């Protein structure tokens, strides 16, 4: 995988441990640490022609920002879990 | 507000990187500044603040679409608005 892929993969389990446990400030810290690095990757790898899987992950991210802004923590947690599970699998397709 | 202060610090870091031509760092710092703005806004939320919040929303949507022309345009605009917000 590209070096940015290896970098992203390293943080994914920890985001899900935090989210599952309802450590929502930790989930947000870890996501925000990831934000520039997922976007750099997504631009280089997916661009304006993302696969439906990659695009669903990135739409999840957009919708996480919107939920968090609205304080809708139920949606922050649900979207974070679903988006994480898809990202983990996206980064395994070469497996 | 230490969030305000981090933002101010990051704005300066951006101007230092841009003076050196460290453009990957500029773009990275601009992206660090997105969640940090939202945290600030969600802690203090002015019309200008609201325009900055929308600028980040729109940058994100443009990036998700691959409209890097719009990412570039909106980022430039939003950066200036933040500088102005913290210059009052
Ligand atoms: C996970 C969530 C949903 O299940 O509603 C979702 C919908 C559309 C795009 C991304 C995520
Ligand atoms: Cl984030
Ligand atoms: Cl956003
Ligand atoms: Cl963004
Ligand atoms: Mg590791
Ligand atoms: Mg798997
Ligand atoms: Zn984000
Ligand atoms: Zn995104
Ligand atoms: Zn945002
Ligand atoms: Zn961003």
């Amino acid at each position: 995988g590209s070096p940015l892929a290896q970098q992203i993969k390293n943080t994914l389990t920890f985001i899900g441990q935090a989210n599952a446990a309802g450590r929502m400030d930790e989930v947000r810290t870890l996501q925000e640490n990831l934000h520039p690095l997922w976007h750099e990757y997504f631009q280089q790898t997916e661009g304006s022609g993302g696969s439906p899987l990659a695009q669903q992950i990135e739409y999840g991210h957009v919708l996480i920002h919107q939920a968090r802004a609205a304080g809708r923590m139920d949606e922050v947690r649900r979207l974070s879990e679903n988006t994480l599970q898809l990202m983990k699998e996206y980064f395994q397709q070469s497996d």
